[PDB]
């Protein structure tokens, strides 16, 4: 009756790692769709498998983490290329590759030659964020995300090049079959993950239906557009070899409000903090206020992660609410707001990183929302309330 | 740079297991306080460590799981006794004890005699829910919760008796030191976990401050009261040897609304489904509608777990909203609602079990909310809207 599981078997059966392992109703599920030359974020009103969307997210956050790691160094990340075609998902980024070197501890554990890229892709609770600095703004913390991608892949290829050598390794049948890597001379420098998810096991048609393909493509495109707003000014994000043109929170706010509030006013702010490490990490904000909006909604890209709940939102809402109450006397259900940037020292409620955890006083003590933004938001909210 | 962690080290450092490992702002944090002979649920407006509250929850859900496992058997669980004194937390339940038997697979893994209760308390990804049936309504699924309690304990004692023998085992220094167990003849039958959390490591004073002690006591008492509404009619819940008198969703609804809406109308329903396994699991509902309530709030005890988000809430809200719209023409921000019961086949977003995951169509297809409840709720909501 009392059974003991290994990580692989556990990750194939348990929702705690990446969420539900079958299709469920995902509240607020969105994708981006192109109408003419316009990008429009629209709801996806069909059940989808959270764990499937999460293994796409794990690879994308790994690439955005690498962009952040490299952004002040000589060899920077200049691109992240995301691809989705015939069911195959890939994510490739430039900059220094995963070191092509024997890992002494892993080789002893496994009783065979294990190189660093195999540790990164095949060993659970393993990576460069196991001892994470208090000020680190990478999303990665657990050493599990890439292994979850591998466990939900029928086949996967890890390719990395360090400017000297290229390493290619097949990781097949949900991490059951790790093929010995092919190592060759190369002047390339990059990391690529290519995989075919276990679509049928996660509740999808094999091959994907027209609707499943379209929904997954829209979701991935929007996730790439979210990255594009987060990464540094030197990095381009591509989706199926097309650049994602959403380099600002204003561009993100437009994509989400184009159908409901075309030709709208975009209230903008940079939220800044008054002490390191917070002062190193300004937050970019764009908000639209419309009577057509039925309840408060945010899109938060924090540390490269799409965060659906956190005290950073609460801080903005309470601050606006206090001003609205005062002006009206002489509050948030008509706001759509985009918040993008890094926050050091956050913790998460789970591997999925749906909710960040923090002391509210971090914002009260350190951060200031520009008066001009609060005044313009309050003016717009009050006019609606008055009507 | 690339490090490989064991489970214990990982659980002491990573928020993914039990949430943040220091004090943060927990939205909606509540405890129960006794004023005179009255029980009143009130907000706790102070930061607390989620992982600390979760190891209390892991033991309480294990006891409620055992109550559910035993409820149709000859030897039932008749009590769950929760204690909190001088920093020491204990949870004891009657009914069949954890088997006192050598575990052959664990003994081979560890290269020494390992009995089943040591597997349950000290081996990660281990327990009786590793292969969980599609219709199982126990909260336990991952084989990790009791190990997280042990990893966040300076010292812990596991005591179990199977009516033949008693097994006592010390598990000390955050699972670093597993003492060999003491096995003796006994006619007792029970399972007890007693532990002292690592309060200082999780941001608390050593010993607890007056306020920390009072807040943690209030939180635990309310969690016990939540259990009392969930368990079968034959089981009594005690907190510090006093029975928890909240045997109904009406009693729970009263405790949450006593300060804001004394002498209120309680709308009641049993939500029933039309096919097994759903039909085995009626949901008990009590709701209060007041103009004094500023936004929609629910307390959901699902499969013994305090669930803060799920499509069961959405189903009730949408159903009420449709009726309200219709009546008004001739909607949920004034509702407080308690929902208690079992839902088979749910998945979670994480080990914490904050959010359940399910297809919305489960409710649309199988479940029916009684017309008399919808009519009485709609009458109360409409009167407020009209005012
Ligand atoms: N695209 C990439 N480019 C470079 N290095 C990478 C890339 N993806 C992963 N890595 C490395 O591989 C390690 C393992 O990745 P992963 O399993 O996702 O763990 P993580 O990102 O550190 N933490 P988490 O994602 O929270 O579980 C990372 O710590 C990086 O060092
Ligand atoms: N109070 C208890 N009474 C009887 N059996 C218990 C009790 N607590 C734990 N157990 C047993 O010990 C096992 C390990 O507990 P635990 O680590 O909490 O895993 P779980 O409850 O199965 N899953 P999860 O809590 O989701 O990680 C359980 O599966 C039960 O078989
Ligand atoms: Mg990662
Ligand atoms: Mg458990």
């Amino acid at each position: 009756a009392f059974e003991i599981s290994d990580f692989k078997e556990h990750a194939k059966k348990k929702s705690m790692w990446a969420g539900a392992l079958n299709k469920v109703t995902i509240s607020g599920l969105m994708g981006v769709f192109t109408e003419d030359e316009d990008l429009m974020a629209l709801p996806i009103h069909r059940d989808h498998c959270p764990a499937l969307l999460k293994i796409f997210d794990e690879l994308i956050v790994n690439a955005t983490d690498h962009e952040r790691a490299c952004h002040s160094k000589t060899k920077k990340v200049t691109y992240i290329k995301i691809s989705f075609d015939k069911g195959v998902f890939s994510c490739e980024n430039d900059g220094p590759g995963i070191p092509i070197a024997k890992h002494e501890q892993a080789s002893l554990i496994a009783k065979r030659d294990v190189y660093v890229p195999e540790v990164a892709s095949c060993f659970f609770l393993a990576g460069t964020n196991i001892n994470k600095a208090k000020d680190c703004i990478k999303g990665g913390t657990n050493g599990v995300g890439l292994k979850l991608a591998m466990v939900h892949s029928q086949w996967a290829i890890l390719t990395t090049a360090d400017g000297a050598q290229k390493y290619v390794q097949q990781i097949n049948q949900r991490l059951d079959i790790i093929e010995p890597p092919t190592i060759t001379p190369s002047r390339e420098m990059f990391t690529r993950i290519e995989l075919m998810p276990v679509y049928q096991e996660l509740g999808y048609a094999e091959p994907l239906s027209e609707t499943e393909q379209a929904d997954l493509s829209a979701w991935i495109y929007l996730r790439a557009c979210q990255c594009a707003a987060y990464v540094g000014k030197g990095t381009t994000i591509y989706y199926n070899d097309k650049p994602c043109r959403t380099g600002s929170v204003m561009a993100l706010a437009k994509m989400y409000t184009l159908l409901s509030a075309p030709n709208s006013t975009i209230h903008t702010a940079t939220i800044k903090a008054d002490a390191k490490p917070y002062s190193l990490h300004p937050l970019q904000v764009a908000a639209v206020v419309s009577p057509k909006f039925k309840k408060f909604e945010h899109v938060s890209i924090i540390n490269g992660v799409n965060c659906v709940k956190g005290e950073h939102v609460t801080f903005l809402k309470k601050t606006i609410n206090e001003m609205v109450i005062k002006k009206f006397q002489q509050s948030c259900s008509n706001i759509f707001v985009v918040i993008v940037g890094s926050i050091p020292g956050i913790e998460w409620t789970g591997q999925r990183k749906d909710e960040l955890s923090i002391a509210e006083n971090v914002f009260k003590t350190h951060y200031s929302i520009p008066s001009s933004f609060l005044t313009s938001m309050t003016r717009s909210i009050v006019d609606i309330l008055l009507q």
